[PDB]
């Protein structure tokens, strides 16, 4: 179900944010084709009068002088009689898009940000866990942006997420540890956040500035603002902000090894514009954490596969120390369990089933033993909520909430099945997950949930997720029984 | 220790660089105890008549106006009539040492180094290899320092180095590809370089400034200048550079997982001083490179593991469904070799040897098995130069230069032994390695080597080195068959 949320084009709403001015040109003569209605407060004259006119007679000479560097570097600073603006330049719908927004005024900013990078690299980060690695990356970003609250938000495989870190001001509420639906950040949004990694909402109460003309004439549609720094956002999202009593919003995507792993959302309770220069420096921090997270993770996985392979070697040094099948896998009982972080093992070596640890009844292992043999897997099968696919043992989630089965022979149903009990998790949801929006009668005008107060849900009948190492240790064992 | 170049106390040389003043204070009354003889250059009044004078009456009020900002940070900018300077504070031998140094004049340093941090931390970096990673880092440090040549030095196991990357200006001598002896950077300096990661020589030809008094009166020795920016390097080094044609040297240790991976060296043909702050943003980049290298490198070891584990996966699917062990290893001999990237394998299941691929003859293999039997290895043995420990097959480096053996049995003689042939290398040195230093009659006066021209050499009887992924799969094979 691709809902109403996952529909309307957020890149075709046709408004810009009032703290800036948008101009679009087409042609070798670069005649103004698309103008935002507030254009006058800079250009001088009625916007309607400057459509159809080449750049030379609409743009100030303060800016055209630096047009070449604008074209080559994509952005240049320009001082006007109004103040210091930053000219941004890109391409869209075959037209040239120009944006003026206020520039950075405080000149020891890059110095300051060069010092938050030293903190986020250091000799080495992630000392006592990646938790304080995200907590620093949150602190650094608050210190640089001046925002009252900064959360690290992670995405889960269902595309729901959780605040894993939070650096806020004293006397402020916090969303630490809470959980959030997938409809909160829809799919079309996550599609373009994985392309354009920044977004600033200076004033959520403010009214978007329309563009002129309302369509691109040669197209019958509005100008594609997917790469605009001043594009104004969906209306139903400005209300979700107001129902949190926030006033400004800045978010950066956390792209690590290709995918959208999460966001760094920044909340302020009064409007605040952050210079495009200050946001690029923040982007330098977010990429920094994303590289730290990657090197820490692989290192954990490597060390987690060296201890598992220490076990595989102890199994074999013993299994060859004496002819003793039934006996060693019994005398070395905890070295098999710990191979997959398991609590009971059922080994199908024909004959009878050698039951080790806490394990389901011999006539119940013989029940999944017969169903698994008619399941579509090749070498391994792992469920973390078995009861849902195999309900007969849905009441035995005390020993069989999750399973990890390996085939010890091609045909000839010969398996090694590790078992895990459930692990009960209470997740707190920021507001009711079942009514996470308010539709109006006719179900054609959705609104957001107005309460983000805790909602608690103990999760049952699920086990711990089978990590990557458990699974490799399983198939390593497999090449030692055949 | 081993040689004289290791004896030299390169931290008690009593000299500093003429582009700066050093002053050391001690006591509740910050009495001046040690001072550089050039201190009168920037203080006014001869350095001898201010010794034992409170800090108040010796320093300029321009410097003392920031005396509290100076302490709690350890760095600050002051404007003397002599010019803008950087004051830096640190404690050595119960003394408060303060070092005055010309400060940075180009104000967009921090904006420039941000852009170069952006380049080296961006994702998609290392995509054409880690060669492009060091090449990017050498090109970026050159853009900030402005040196005429910036090279990447990697120490090997034996502490000699080579140049794996290089970035230089048009028409200049390079050292790409070349190898440099262990004696060129001696052990007492490596140790120090693990702890102070940035050093700078501004005039390879300027003579040191003495410190007055020649000693610290309470010790009998001079001031320890371990954590010093203005310290003068040993005179044996100064000759080295002046026989190299360099006029200024600046280097940054590449500390990787806490150990000294290598060094980024930069050469200018003329004297050049880099500001303290610019040396600290270059060191930012050394830690991005250290990070980037650690992450990439962990990604490959994993991808290596996956291939081997699959090779272990298919053999054990060959096993348990096709006759004896002498047959399935006859139809997967291309996998049993590939396990350890081997040219041949000799398995000993207790029968006569079963030789696979390119091996030495049955008798040569048999003889080695009875040799290794005495040897004191637990479950694994490996060498890249067998002939150095077992000469009987020192003629056979065409098949047996390097070997990897695993014990397939407890207190018994059952092994699987993979075989590699030699891989002739070719080390092109910067000078003849047997003449690394040229002493005078008597040997209490050493002189740098005079000629840095390519001295080629071709190492033989040496195989490709048994890596982590190979060894890991060697033990995997051990745990599979009986
Ligand atoms: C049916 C529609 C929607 C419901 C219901 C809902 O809750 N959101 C809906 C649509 C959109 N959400 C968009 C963006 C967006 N959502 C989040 C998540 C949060 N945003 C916040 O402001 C907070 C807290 C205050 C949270 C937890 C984020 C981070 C974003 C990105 C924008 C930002 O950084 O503020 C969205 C797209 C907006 C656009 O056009 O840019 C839509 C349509
Ligand atoms: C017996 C003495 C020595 C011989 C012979 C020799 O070749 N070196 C000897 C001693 C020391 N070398 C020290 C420092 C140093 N050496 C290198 C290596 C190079 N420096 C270069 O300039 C080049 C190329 C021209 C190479 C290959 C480096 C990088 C360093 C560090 C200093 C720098 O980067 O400029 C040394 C340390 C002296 C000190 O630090 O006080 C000694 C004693």
């Amino acid at each position: 179900d691709l809902s109403q949320c996952d529909r309307e084009p957020i890149h075709l709403l046709g408004g810009i944010q009032s703290h800036g001015v948008l101009l679009a040109f087409r042609g070798p003569d670069r005649l103004l084709e698309v103008v935002s209605a507030n254009a006058q407060a800079l250009l001088g004259r009625p916007p309607e009068t400057l459509l159809g006119q080449p750049v030379g007679r609409v743009l100030p000479a303060e800016v055209l002088a630096q047009w070449e560097p604008l074209v080559a570097r994509g952005s240049v600073r320009v001082v006007l009689p109004a103040g210091a603006y930053r000219a941004l330049l890109h391409e869209s719908d075959g037209l040239t898009v120009l944006e003026l927004e206020p520039a950075e005024l405080q000149p020891g900013m890059e110095e300051t940000a060069l010092e938050v990078v030293r903190r986020l690299v250091s000799p080495l980060a992630g000392v006592k866990g990646t938790q304080a690695l995200l907590q620093t990356a949150a602190d650094t970003v608050r210190a640089l942006t001046g925002f009252d609250r900064v959360m690290v938000y992670r995405f889960d495989a269902d595309w729901h997420g959780e605040v894993l870190a939070e650096s806020k001001r004293g006397g402020m509420d916090g969303f630490l540890g809470m959980h959030f639906p997938a409809t909160d950040i829809p799919v079309q949004a996550r599609a373009l956040y994985t392309r354009n990694p920044l977004r600033l909402i200076a004033d959520a109460r403010a009214r978007p500035v329309p563009l002129l003309p309302p369509v691109v004439p040669a197209l019958g549609r509005p100008l594609d603002l997917s790469n605009s720094a001043l594009r104004s956002v969906s209306p139903v999202h400005l209300e979700y902000l107001r129902n949190m009593g926030v006033g400004a919003s800045f978010s950066l995507s956390l792209l690590k090894e290709g995918v959208l792993w999460g966001l760094i959302a920044c909340h302020h309770l009064e409007p605040l514009h952050i210079s495009h220069e200050r946001r690029r420096a923040c982007e330098v921090l977010t990429q920094l954490l994303a590289l730290q997270l990657s090197a820490e993770e692989r290192a954990a996985e490597a060390s987690e596969d060296a201890h598992r392979a220490a076990l595989l070697g102890q199994l074999a040094t013993a299994m060859g120390e004496g002819g003793t099948l039934e006996e060693v896998l019994e005398k070395e009982s905890e070295r098999v369990l710990a191979l997959t972080g398991a609590a009971g093992v059922a080994l199908l070596l024909g004959e009878e089933p050698l039951l080790v640890g806490c394990t389901p009844a011999q006539d119940e292992v013989e029940a999944l033993v017969a169903w698994l043999a008619t399941q579509p897997f090749q070498t391994s099968f792992h469920t973390d909520r078995l009861g849902t696919v195999y309900p007969p043992l849905a009441a035995r989630a005390d020993v069989a909430a999750g399973i990890l089965a390996v085939r010890l022979a091609p045909a000839a149903a010969r398996f090694a099945i590790w078992f895990r009990p459930e692990v009960a998790r209470t997740i707190s949801w920021a507001g009711n997950p079942r009514k996470p929006a308010e539709p109006e009668p006719g179900h054609q005008r959705l609104h957001p949930r107005g309460s983000f107060q805790a909602w608690e849900e103990t999760v049952r009948d699920t086990s711990l997720p089978w990590k990557r190492a458990d699974l490799g240790a399983a198939e390593g064992f497999r090449g030692a029984l055949v």
